[PDB]
């Protein structure tokens, strides 16, 4: 009488921008293998974005399936998630689940609902990473394993399916720290991403014209937010000393942490590679070249490309070993894999890098799913899915579905239209997008929104400030329509939708808050 539970292997990296995912002609600035074959074997999903556009929040809104005023971890703060608030581990774990955990986790409160876990304290290090564990007495220990982070953390992983019992279906969660910054690629990597014939965004060079006054405060341009020698690795000992002001933006000249971890081994292979970035820089500033500022964005722009990319081509060695594992062990066909990436992220969109914002680029989120004989492969779909929905649909495929545990849930199952490739009868129109962090490292402002299937409307609370996009007219988000006659009764209707779905998802008036308001606290509720 019992019908078999799938595993899931959910595979999560940190900041991959859906533009670098791999799946076609159209998103491989560089060529990514195993991420093609996933989505050969499987259904990428086009039209998926998350509700809150940063690592914990996202991570919060994945493990409850509910917004983050309901979950309560609505920004990266010290402020503890809640784990004892109903989350699918839990749930599959109650189910019969065997679950486990390695990798970041950056929700500040243990894991609950894993059997195994094994996390980065914190945001983690791409170099001889370190882990925090419990010991059978329940007492925290912290270890570090030489070796590259998407390495080892596939290692380990890969270490855990073998000892399983196979009796039980297993949850994995692989979090990746890849490619979050500071974007180190493994040392086999140096070298293999030339960016030479690659172009900038055509909105490289944006001015904020037509947009929001408050875009012109952001603190995540590639031009004048990032760490010359630490984000662009520049080394500092073989730049001319009188050189060192032109080439720091102010308060931007930190060290980069990680060389402090490695062997003297690795940081000279690491070193040697990138004497020659920091003589192009040097030989750029004396050719008075880069002392063109936009010309020294783009240089910025290559070198942030090149690393980027690099830390890829290890998440791509990652998938190819978990899939070569399923595929030796016998339970592809009862394995459902989810890969996503925390959220979007700007490759130079804007002028930009991270992400925070609603704006598609980081408002998406990369999503592929393999199940094979239920999830058709080889298939792209357009339906509009979230970070909320993750959940009931993993526990809808583990037939954990109890009214119970669905009632927790803001999102929805994903399983008809994963398992059709199409937009289902009646499916949601709209989704809830909102974002707390400031004040908060980048200055992105506080603000909220909605998405449909043609338009992106936002008030910024921080700045009282609306805007309206028109994504038919005008993908790239340049032109700000909220004040446009043409849109004028588009405004209402969006607006109404708007404030309905602020009530349906239970949000407070006054959340998330503009200048006059703290960054609010919630306790978790469902
Ligand atoms: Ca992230």
């Amino acid at each position: 009488e019992e019908n078999k539970k799938p595993n899931i292997l959910f595979i999560i990296t940190d900041d991959h921008a859906y533009q670098t995912l791999g799946t076609g002609n159209n998103d491989s600035p560089v060529a990514l293998p195993n991420f093609n074959k996933l989505g050969r074997q499987g259904m990428v999903f086009d039209r998926s974005y998350c509700a809150n556009s940063l690592c914990g929040p996202s991570r919060a809104c994945i493990l409850t399936g509910r917004h983050s005023h309901m979950n309560g971890f609505v920004f990266n703060g010290q402020r503890p998630l809640d784990g004892s608030q109903p989350t699918y581990p839990k749930m599959l774990q109650k189910a019969g689940y065997q679950t486990g955990l390695f990798g970041k986790w950056h929700l500040e409160s243990d894991p609950t609902g894993f059997d195994t876990w094994e996390i980065f304290p914190g945001q983690g290090s791409y170099y001889n990473p370190d882990f925090i564990s419990l010991k059978p007495d329940g007492k925290r220990q912290t270890k570090r394993f030489p070796g590259y982070a998407t390495d080892v953390v596939t290692d380990k992983s890969i270490q855990w399916l073998g000892n399983r019992d196979k009796n039980k279906p297993f949850l994995l969660v692989v979090g990746h720290k890849a490619p979050h910054r500071a974007w180190c690629p493994a040392l086999r990597h140096l070298g293999k991403v030339d960016t030479s014939s690659m172009t900038p965004p055509a909105n490289f060079h944006d001015d904020y014209a037509n947009r929001p006054e408050f875009l012109k405060k952001n603190q995540q341009t590639v031009a004048n937010h990032m760490a010359i020698y630490s984000d662009l690795k520049v080394l500092k000992d073989q730049v001319p000393e009188e050189m060192r002001k032109s080439i720091v933006s102010p308060g931007y000249g930190w060290d980069l942490g990680e060389l402090n971890r490695m062997t003297p081994e690795e940081k000279k292979t690491w070193t040697d590679y990138y004497a020659k970035r920091t003589k192009s820089l040097v030989d750029g500033m004396k050719s008075g070249k880069l002392k063109d500022p936009k010309a020294f964005a783009e240089w910025k722009w290559h070198a942030y490309m090149e690393d980027y990319l690099g830390c890829l081509l290890s998440v791509d060695d990652s998938i190819g070993r978990l899939m070569e594992y399923l595929d030796k062990e016998g339970i592809a066909k009862d394995t459902l894999v989810i890969y996503c990436g925390d959220q979007g992220f700007y490759m130079g969109e804007h002028g930009m890098y991270d992400k925070r914002w609603i704006f598609e680029e980081s408002l998406r989120m990369p999503l592929i799913m393999r199940w094979p004989g239920k999830i058709p492969a080889g298939i792209r779909n357009n339906t509009m899915v979230q970070n909320i929905d993750y959940a009931p649909t993993i526990v809808s495929a583990a037939g954990a579905d109890t009214p119970e545990n669905m009632n927790t849930f803001q999102g929805v199952s994903l399983l008809p239209t994963a398992f059709t490739g199409k937009t289902p009868d009646n499916w949601r129109d709209a989704i809830y997008y909102c974002f707390y962090e400031n004040p908060g490292e980048h200055n992105a402002p506080r603000h909220d929104g909605i998405r449909t299937d043609r338009y992106t409307l936002s008030y910024i609370w921080t700045s009282d400030e609306w805007m309206l996009f028109d994504m038919k007219k005008d993908p790239m988000q340049m032109k700000n329509v909220i004040d446009d006659p043409a849109y004028k009764t588009t405004v209402e209707q969006l607006k109404k939708r708007y404030h309905e779905l602020r009530k349906t998802y239970k949000v407070p008036e006054n959340s998330p808050g503009g200048k006059g308001t703290p960054i609010p606290k919630f306790d978790a509720s469902w």
